[PDB]
């Protein structure tokens, strides 16, 4: 159909989360040690964007296969960026722990986990059946990644 649904609410959520994840990746990749308060702030922006997506999308009708198809690439890219973020964070465990931030990072990751779960549960109600398996796999990959981050930092605080 040439009729285009206003899917701007979905696009906005993807964009807001992407901006937060990308900013975190910029800062983590250049982090080599020292105070990590800015990284925790980046994490907080990401949690707030995630929670905002739950609030923005709660009442949106489910996506058709055609509507979902236009969001597939954007979602896949965002999944890739989130998995990069988690791996980048784990890669910087040593300077983070040296700086006395390991517990703070653990705490932030536990909040990321809870927010991601809320959004994932909501997204599962909006995706059409044709994309349900692939969406669940992308969601599970994110959830499992966050947990690997939690495992990496668990108990490393002062
Ligand atoms: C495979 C694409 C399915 C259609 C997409 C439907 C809704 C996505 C819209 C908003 C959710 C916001 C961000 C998604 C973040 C990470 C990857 C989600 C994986 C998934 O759970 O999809
Ligand atoms: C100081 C710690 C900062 C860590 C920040 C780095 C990574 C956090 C990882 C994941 C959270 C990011 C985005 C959540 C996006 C969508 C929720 C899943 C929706 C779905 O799947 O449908």
């Amino acid at each position: 159909t040439k009729v285009k649904r206003d899917i701007s609410a979905f696009q906005k959520v993807i964009q807001d989360i992407s901006l937060a994840v990308n900013k975190f990746n910029v800062d983590i990749e250049r982090y080599v040690g020292g105070d990590a308060s800015h990284l925790l702030a980046d994490g907080n922006v990401l949690i707030k964007a995630t929670l905002d997506g739950v609030q923005s999308l709660q009442n949106e009708p489910p996506l058709s296969s055609m509507e979902a198809l236009a969001l597939v690439g954007p979602v896949q890219d965002l999944s890739n960026q989130i998995l990069l973020a988690i791996q980048n964070l784990i890669d910087k465990k040593e300077p983070l722990v040296q700086a006395g931030f390991g517990g703070k990072v653990e705490n932030n990751l536990r909040q990321q986990e809870e927010a991601a779960q809320k959004l994932s549960e909501l997204v599962s109600t909006k995706v059409p059946h044709e994309l349900a398996d692939i969406s669940r796999q992308l969601s599970d990959g994110i959830a499992a990644g966050i947990k690997k981050g939690i495992d990496a930092f668990a108990g490393t605080g002062p």
